[PDB]
């Protein structure tokens, strides 16, 4: 099932596509998500939009840019917010001579001037805009409502949550990057190009998950003490030479137009953006992630202050352990390499 936790490619037919939480289920029952990350080809006649001629004018509200501090494959990038700006300004600095992709054979050889450069001429990335780009009539795969379990969060309490109940759109340039970390409270997460240059991606598996922390520690002591997990501020850029120096399992894998990548919970992930693009994204769970809601390991220092009530999932799908939970009691231990329960029809 997966033994080696290599990152698997899927092409649903129109119809395996229609159901979405069925979907999930599948792919974790062929073994998907002990990679921590999975690549879904949509079928060849499905589309979120008809055309994207018409958002020059949308608005980037915050910009920012990414200082890149660092050297020997160990990074830490802060971001600089800048003025609000529209897709199209976005787009010609992104095209300028300035700031755009350099010439290149192999996908590898553009992943080393990634590794050389990422500290010299930092760019701007158009990260976390609110909205989505979905027509409001397409059905399947809509960020904008996989009606999955989250989706007890807005309907219990009200509470929504940017990113993680609603749709971000990332409007990347050349040398863009998102730093290592796994999503907020280890919720699996989606990702749909829309279009434009390839995302990069590098995957840990969740089994080995810990590994990853445990070297991170060690390699940005100060940040270790001032917060547990550090690396949810998402500022931590670690290369794959150094992984693979310190004997850190990891795949690689390039997401282009028109397709989506799934991460699952506790996958840390990472990478850069290739030229222009924009990406749309959401978080979204399934019964076998509340257990990891549970057990999520949570900001300490209160930079990243997301967090959501459990109460809600266990109440109402760990009825028998409601009680040994809320006092605190209840010892599950994960194992990061079973399907979710709603697998079991396949
Ligand atoms: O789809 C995903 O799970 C995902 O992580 N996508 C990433 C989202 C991301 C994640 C981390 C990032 O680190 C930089 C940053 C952190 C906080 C605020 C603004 C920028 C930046 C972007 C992307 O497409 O760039
Ligand atoms: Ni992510
Ligand atoms: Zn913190």
């Amino acid at each position: 099932l997966n033994p080696s936790a290599r990152i698997m490619t899927f092409y649903p037919t129109m119809e395996e596509f229609r159901n979405f939480s069925r979907y999930i289920a599948y792919i974790e029952s062929q073994g998907a998500h002990r990679a921590g990350l999975a690549k879904v080809v949509p079928p060849k006649e499905w589309k979120p939009r008809a055309s994207y001629d018409d958002i020059d004018d949308l608005v980037i509200p915050a910009p920012i840019q990414q200082l890149v501090t660092g050297q020997s494959g160990l990074f830490t990038q802060y971001n600089i917010q800048k003025k609000a700006m529209t897709v199209r300004e976005f787009r010609k600095i992104a095209n300028s001579d300035k700031y755009c992709t350099p010439r290149y054979s192999e996908f590898e050889e553009l992943e080393r001037k990634y590794w050389k450069n990422l500290t010299f001429n930092p760019p701007i990335y158009g990260a976390d805009v609110n909205g989505t780009l979905y027509e409001k009539h397409v059905d399947e795969w809509n960020i904008g409502r996989l009606r999955t379990i989250l989706d007890l969060v807005e309907k219990e309490s009200g509470i929504t949550i940017e990113g993680v109940n609603t749709p971000y759109l990332y409007f990347g340039m050349w040398k863009t990057s998102f730093a290592w970390h796994t999503e907020d409270m280890d919720l699996y997460s989606i990702n749909y190009l829309h279009f434009g240059e390839p995302k990069s991606w590098y995957s840990v598996p969740p089994e080995h998950g810990k590994r990853l922390e445990r070297l991170a520690k060690g390699f940005f002591p100060g940040s270790a003490q001032s917060c547990e997990a550090f690396l949810r501020h998402k500022m931590t850029l670690i290369s794959p030479l150094m992984l693979k120096k310190y004997g850190i399992p990891f795949d690689k894998v390039t997401q282009e137009a028109g397709e989506f990548m799934i991460t699952f919970p506790y996958g840390y992930h990472a990478g850069f953006n290739h030229g222009f693009n924009c990406a749309e994204s959401t978080n979204f769970a399934t019964r076998r992630w509340i257990e990891y809601g549970k057990q999520a390991v949570l900001c300490s220092c209160r930079k990243d202050m997301v967090k959501i009530s459990m109460d809600v999932f266990v109440r109402k799908f760990q009825p028998e352990r409601y009680k040994l939970w809320k006092a605190g009691k209840d010892n599950t231990v994960i194992d990061h390499t079973l399907p979710t329960p709603e697998a079991a029809e396949f």
